[PDB]
C-alpha cells in the first residue's frame, strides 16, 4: 500500500481509540504550529522566572510564539516549546530519532499537541475531556526524552500533561528543581494550593504529591544510582512509573512518551504509552509501559 492508504488506516485505528497505531514506530515531534481545535490551558514555570507561574487560556495560535513556550537556543535559531500541528506531517527533522513517523501519517484529521520541557522547567497542560471531539482524535507527543521527565494524569474530567527539565546542560537540576517547577505548573493547573513542600524535593516527592493529588498519574523519567534523588524508591497505586533511562541505558538511547484522547462511542477513551528505543543496525523498543486514564 502507499503513504496514503496507509496514513488513512493509521487515523481509522487512532480515531477508534487504539494507542497501538503508535506502539514499535519511534519518536516523533515537529516544530510546525497550526491552530487546532481544541483549546486547553497552558502553564510555564521557569527558574529564569522566580515567581508566579505564568498561564495561558487562549488557543496556540500560528501568529506568533509566546516566548514562556519557547526556547531561544533549541535550534540553530530557537524552536517552540508548545506547539500544535495537524497529523499530515506526524515528525520532521527536529525530531531526533525519529523513523516511521517521517514517512508515514496520521492524516490533518488527527491534532498534534507537542509538549517539551522549558530551557529551565516545565510546561503543562490541562484539557478538559468533554472537549475531545468526535472524528477529531489528539494526540500529545512528548519529543525524543533523553534526560527529562514527562508527567500524565487524570483527576476527574481533566487531563494533564506536564514535562520538565533543562536544556542548559545543568548538573543535578532534573531530579530537584525540575520536580518542583513540574509540582508548580500542576498545582498551578489543578486550582491546588502549591504544598508545603519539604526543603529536599526529587522525584520520590513527585510520586508522592501526584498519588495524594490526582487520580490516577504516570511519570517517565531518568534515572541512575549514581544520582540518589533521581532514583524512585517508593511505589502509590495509583501512579505508574517508567524509567526509560537506568543505570544500563543511556544516551545514545531514548524515551518516548504519549497520549491519544479519542471520542468514540460517547465518551472519552484516553491511553497513554512510554517506551525506551536503545540500539541492537536497529533502534529497538527496549521497555514499555501502557497505562490508561
Ligand atoms: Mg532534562
Amino acid at each position: 500500500m502507499n503513504v496514503a492508504e496507509i496514513s488513512s488506516i493509521n487515523f481509522r485505528r487512532l480515531n477508534s481509540g487504539n494507542i497501538n497505531v503508535l506502539k514499535g514506530r519511534g519518536v516523533f515531534s515537529s516544530r510546525r504550529l497550526r491552530e487546532i481545535y481544541l483549546r486547553f490551558d497552558a502553564a510555564n514555570a521557569d527558574e529564569l522566572r522566580p515567581g508566579d507561574v505564568y498561564v495561558k487560556k487562549t488557543k496556540f495560535d500560528s501568529m506568533g510564539y509566546d516566548s514562556h513556550f519557547y526556547n531561544e537556543g533549541i535550534g540553530i535559531n530557537g524552536a517552540p516549546t508548545l506547539n500544535t500541528y495537524t497529523g499530515e506531517y506526524v515528525a520532521d527533522s527536529s525530531s531526533q530519532g525519529a523513523t516511521y513517523w517521517l514517512k508515514y501519517n496520521l492524516t490533518n484529521e488527527t491534532s498534534i499537541i507537542k509538549v517539551s520541557n522549558s530551557a529551565r522547567g516545565a510546561n503543562g497542560i490541562k484539557i478538559a475531556l468533554e472537549e475531545i471531539e468526535e472524528n477529531k482524535p489528539v494526540v500529545i507527543t512528548s519529543g525524543t526524552l533523553t534526560g527529562c521527565t514527562v508527567v500524565f494524569a487524570r483527576k476527574g474530567e481533566y487531563f494533564y500533561a506536564v514535562h520538565t527539565g533543562n536544556s542548559e546542560s545543568l548538573i543535578g537540576f532534573t531530579s530537584t528543581s525540575g520536580v518542583a517547577k513540574a509540582i508548580e505548573v500542576l498545582s498551578s493547573l489543578s486550582e491546588l494550593e502549591v504544598p508545603a513542600l519539604p526543603d529536599v524535593i526529587n522525584n520520590n516527592t513527585l510520586v508522592e504529591y501526584l498519588s495524594d493529588n490526582f487520580d490516577s498519574a504516570l511519570i517517565s523519567y531518568s534515572s541512575s544510582s549514581l544520582k540518589p534523588n533521581s532514583m524512585i524508591n517508593i511505589s502509590r497505586e495509583n501512579v505508574s512509573t517508567f524509567s526509560y533511562y537506568t543505570d544500563d541505558i543511556q544516551l545514545p538511547s531514548f524515551g518516548t512518551s504519549v497520549t491519544i484522547l479519542v471520542r468514540t462511542n460517547d465518551n472519552t477513551v484516553v491511553r497513554s504509552l512510554s517506551e525506551s528505543y536503545t540500539m541492537n543496525s536497529k533502534m529497538v523498543v527496549f521497555n514499555v509501559l501502557q497505562k490508561d486514564f
